RNA sequence: CGCGCGCGCG
RNA sequence: CGCGCGCGCG
């Protein structure tokens, strides 16, 4: 749904993650639904044990949700 | 963030 | 003309 207004979701993941001693996330589109004038993407976003996924009205959108997901996961 | 070219839509 | 997609560049 919603990322905190100018803040960087995915830099902050990948960031993260390399202080904790993981490679960096891998991002791939594991779906995407709707007629071309009203599609929608999910992305999934993978790293060390985890598997989340994030989804908008575009692949950059699914991504940034995919990351604070993510973000949300590693963190709690 | 902005722009070009090409595609699909509406 | 927009939304999106591909490629590319600042």
């Amino acid at each position: 749904g919603l990322v905190p207004r100018g803040s960087h979701e995915v830099g902050a993941l990948q960031e993260l993650v390399v202080q904790k001693g993981w490679r960096l996330p891998e991002y791939t589109v594991t779906q995407e639904s709707g007629p071309a004038h009203r599609k929608e993407f999910t992305m999934t976003c993978r790293v060390e044990r985890f598997i989340e996924i994030g989804s908008g009205t575009s692949k950059k959108l699914a991504k940034r949700n995919a990351a604070a997901k993510m973000l949300l996961r590693v963190h709690t």
